[PDB]
């Protein structure tokens, strides 16, 4: 495994997000100020059979090195649960792969979110035509991140700091 950190997105420079949404849900984005630095704002209408979320096409979708996934978030607003999303690439060229979710809610302060790739689980609502159906999230072979809708309601939060985490330290090997 990898020591320390690699930087996904500290939001300070090019805008790597997309939005998609369906069936009266909406989404937005934008920079703002953020943790350090700027920041991105999502802002979501959710609706009942809505779907919402903003993505990041990632250009390297190896993570096998690498032990967690950590991000900043803060909420702008009623509370209100949202996924983090990792997804697959697809087995058929085409559209996305297997979807991996861990829920979370934005709260009015700061926090750092450090989750284990082993802590995600295996998307229960919906999964893509060009899924692997292995319900093994493959580090070699990652897509795309995602926040994105949990529920039919609605909120605002900004996001900071997207990285992965490795070991703590490089430190010696027993024989
Ligand atoms: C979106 O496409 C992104 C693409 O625009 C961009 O170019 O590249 C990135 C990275 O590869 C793509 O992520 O991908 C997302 C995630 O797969 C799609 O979201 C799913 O959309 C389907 C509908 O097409 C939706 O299913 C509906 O869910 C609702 C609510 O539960 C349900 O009522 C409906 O019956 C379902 O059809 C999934 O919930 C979304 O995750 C998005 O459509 C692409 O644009
Ligand atoms: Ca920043
Ligand atoms: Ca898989």
């Amino acid at each position: 495994s990898a020591v320390g950190e690699k930087m996904l997105d500290d939001f300070e420079g090019v805008l790597n997000w997309g939005s998609y949404s369906g069936e009266g849900a909406k989404v937005s984005t934008k920079i703002v100020s953020g943790k350090t630095g700027n920041g991105m704002e999502v802002s979501y209408t959710g609706t009942t059979d809505g779907y919402w979320g903003t993505v990041y096409s990632l250009p390297d979708g190896d993570w096998s090195k690498w032990l967690k996934i950590s991000f900043d978030i803060k909420s702008v607003g009623s509370a209100n649960e949202i996924r983090f999303m990792i997804a697959e690439k697809s087995i058929n060229g085409v559209g996305d792969g297997e979807h991996w979710v861990y829920s979370i809610t934005p709260d009015s302060s700061w926090k750092t979110i450090e989750i284990p790739f082993s802590s995600f689980r295996r998307r229960l609502d919906y999964q893509p035509p060009g899924q692997d159906m292995s319900g093994t999230l493959d580090l070699d072979n990652i897509d795309s991140i995602h926040f994105m809708y949990a529920n039919n309601k609605s909120g605002k939060f900004v996001v900071d700091n997207i990285k992965l985490i490795g070991a703590l330290e490089h430190h010696h090997h027993h024989h």
